[PDB]
Parts: structure tokens; C-alpha cells; sequence
């Protein structure tokens, strides 16, 4: 349902020099615009973005880009699959960069990549606002893993972006899943590359930007601690509803665990289950299921999952409400309290 438009600005590319682009289905009849960031992780230096050339190319190349794709999960235009938002005008931002969508680096003689994240964003709003945005009343920056993080990064920027266009009625929000990551221990040290240590050498090799007024906290050399949401979120101004799975998957995996269980991990997860829990206790819009799992806001079934009773497509309508004091059974702040993966009945099965 969503066709392929490669980028009409061919200066704002792909990893390979190859045009970006995004997929779009429009709806005529709304005002909604949901701009969805793919995931992926990302690669930070020559030889790992190579390897990553040549057996996920997809991510690195629009060379290969089918002309649609299928919108699922909140990307669905089927009620009953997306009971959020499934008259919006749908937008799926292939991730075709490696740099969390934070890049601003063309391929050049001294590149042998493109790392163009943050312009492919910027680009894409552009080039929307001919092709209906600039009627909208809400942009829904939304994003999965990497594009999670990618949502905390941008969101302040597109709002400032539409701001200077001239359209400072559009209210810009961000919907991040799955991209709030803590900057911990490993349970088992190896550079798998720690958390701390991985975003700090993709930072200068992608010549990656952050949001300014965390940029202007943290300073020169020390710009990796805005990829971490509990430090980039308390200085954003756009309302941004955070997703994210107590147990992260992705989180495990930088932090070395992999899954009988004895004591001295068992204590590692539920540490570290209570540590995001922490981190989110002053997150008023926020969804953290008590599950060992990654990403859910593109998953067909997305709508299953629930916390004290409240579905995600469900908490996402309240935080819309509270946007036009809390609303009587319509909750917005929902996150679990049981310490161990699957403590939660509605988690994913697997
Ligand atoms: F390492 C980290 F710091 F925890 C981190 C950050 Cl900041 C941002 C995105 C990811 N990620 C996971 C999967 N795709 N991207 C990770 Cl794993
Ligand atoms: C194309 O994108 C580049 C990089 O974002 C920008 O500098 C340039 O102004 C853009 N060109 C047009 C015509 O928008």
C-alpha cells in the first residue's frame, strides 16, 4: 500500500551515493501525518560498514529498494490491525545510513560512505510539504530501534525545520520504540561493542549531530551522551512518547547477555529491568512491558501487548486527548513494575 519515492534532491543519499527516498501512501481526507524510522543498528568504522555492504545492503543502498511495501502495525491502514491511527497518511523512511540517523557526510574522496541520516529526514519533510503536508496538524515522528533513537535526535529539529519553512502550526511529536538504551556494564566485557563505546566511535566516523541545547550540556567530544534517551529526552521540546521493553533485546545483546539462569545474571536482569524503570519514572507519556523482546510499533500484532490493562494503540490515544490533568481511564503513563521478563501474561510469544 506504500509506493517508493526516491529522493528529487539526488545530493541526500544512501550509504553507496544512491538515492534515499521513502514510501508513502496518502490519505486525503486527514490531517495526520505519521513519518515512520526504519531500525537496523548502524556500522562505525570502514571495515564494518564493508561487511555490512555486502550481506545487508539494503541498509546501506537504495539500489534494491522494492517500489512498495506493506504497511503493518501502525503503519497499517486496516482499523482492526492499527485502531491508533489507521486514516493517517503513512510514511515508512527506509534506514539506508548506519548512523542512527544522525549523519551529515556526503560519500567524497576522502568517504568511502554517505552518512546522511539526519538531511534524509530533513529532505523527506521537504519534499512532503508539496505532496500534502503542509496542510497537516500533527507530524508523528515515529521510529523502531535505531530509528527509535533516531526519533529522540530529530524530532526538536523537524519542529524548528517547519518552523523556518514557515508552518509553525504543524505540532511536531515523536513516538520513539525500542531506542531508549541505558549506557551500563556489561555482564561480560569484550569492542557486542559496549554501548558507551560503540556510539562514541560512529559519532565522529559519521560526522553525527544531536539536538542543540544537549549538545550544549554535554560540549565539544562528549555529543554520544545525547544518543542515550534518558539524557537527550529531559531537553527536548516536542512531546515525545517513549516505547520500550523493560528486557531490550538489543540491550542485552551490547550488554553481552545471552540467554537456567543462576544468581549473579539473575540479579543483572533484574537490575537492569529496574534501572529502566527508573529512567522512565518521569516520563509522562511512556510504554514498558515486563518482556524480553525488541521494536513493536510495526508488528502486525502490536495490539496484543497491554500494561495494567492498557494496549499501546490505546495509551497512544490517550496521549493524543491529553495533547488537544489525566483522563479517567484513559492512561498515558504505563509501565511495569513485575521484575522479570514475562512476568507480564499479554508479552509477545515469541
Ligand atoms: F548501543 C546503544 F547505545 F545501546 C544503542 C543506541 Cl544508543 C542506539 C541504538 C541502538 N540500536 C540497537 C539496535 N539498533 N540500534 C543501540 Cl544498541
Ligand atoms: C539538497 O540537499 C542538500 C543537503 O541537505 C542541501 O544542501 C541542498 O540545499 C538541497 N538542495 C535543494 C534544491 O533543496
Amino acid at each position: 500500500d506504500l509506493r517508493l519515492h526516491l529522493l528529487l534532491n539526488t545530493s541526500v543519499t544512501c550509504n553507496d551515493g544512491s538515492p534515499a527516498g521513502y514510501y508513502l501512501k496518502e490519505s486525503r481526507g486527514s490531517r495526520r501525518w505519521l513519518l515512520f524510522l526504519e531500525g537496523g543498528w548502524y556500522c562505525f568504522n570502514r571495515e564494518n560498514c564493508d561487511s555490512r555492504y555486502d550481506t545487508m545492503r539494503r541498509l546501506m543502498s537504495s539500489r534494491d529498494w522494492p517500489r512498495t511495501r506493506t504497511g503493518t502495525g501502525i503503519l497499517s491502514s486496516q482499523p482492526e490491525e492499527n485502531p491508533y491511527w489507521w486514516n493517517a497518511n503513512m510514511v515508512f523512511i527506509p534506514y539506508c545510513s548506519s548512523d542512527v540517523w544522525s549523519g551529515a557526510s556526503s560519500k567524497s574522496e576522502k568517504n568511502e560512505y554517505a552518512f546522511m541520516g539526519a538531511l534524509i529526514i530533513q529532505e523527506v519533510v521537504r519534499e512532503l510539504l508539496g505532496r500534502g503536508l503542509s496542510g497537516a496538524k500533527v507530524l508523528l515522528l515515529a521510529g523502531s530501534s535505531a530509528g527509535g533513537t533516531g526519533v529522540l535526535l530529530n524530532v526538536d529539529r523537524v519542529a524548528e525545520q517547519l518552523e523556518k519553512l514557515g508552518y509553525p502550526a504543524i505540532q511536531v511529536r515523536g513516538l520513539a520504540d525500542s531506542g531508549w538504551f541505558l549506557d551500563n556494564k556489561q555482564y561480560r566485557h569484550t569492542c557486542t561493542c559496549a554501548p558507551t563505546e560503540a556510539i562514541r566511535r560512529g559519532i565522529r566516523y559519521w560526522n553525527g549531530v544531536v539536538p542543540e541545547r544537549c549538545r550544549r550540556q554535554f560540549q565539544e567530544g562528549e555529543e554520544w551522551n545525547c544518543f542515550f534517551g534518558y539524557k537527550v529526552y529531559p531537553t527536548l521540546r516536542s512531546p515525545v512518547f517513549v516505547v520500550q521493553w523493560l528486557f531490550d533485546e538489543a540491550q542485552l545483546t551490547v550488554d553481552n547477555v545471552h540467554l537456567p539462569v543462576q544468581e549473579g545474571l539473575r540479579l543483572y536482569i533484574q537490575n537492569l529491568g529496574r534501572e529502566l524503570r527508573h529512567t522512565l519514572k518521569d516520563v509522562p507519556a511512556s510504554f514498558a512491558p515486563a518482556c524480553l523482546s525488541h521494536e513493536i510499533i510495526i508488528r502486525s500484532h502490536w495490539t496484543d501487548v497491554q500494561v495494567k490493562g492498557t494496549s499501546l494503540p490505546r495509551a497512544l490515544h490517550c496521549w493524543d486527548r491529553s495533547l488537544h490533568t489525566p483522563l479517567k481511564g484513559c492512561p498515558v503513563h504505563l509501565v511495569d513494575s513485575c521484575p522479570w521478563p514475562h512476568c507480564n501474561p499479554s508479552c509477545p510469544t515469541g
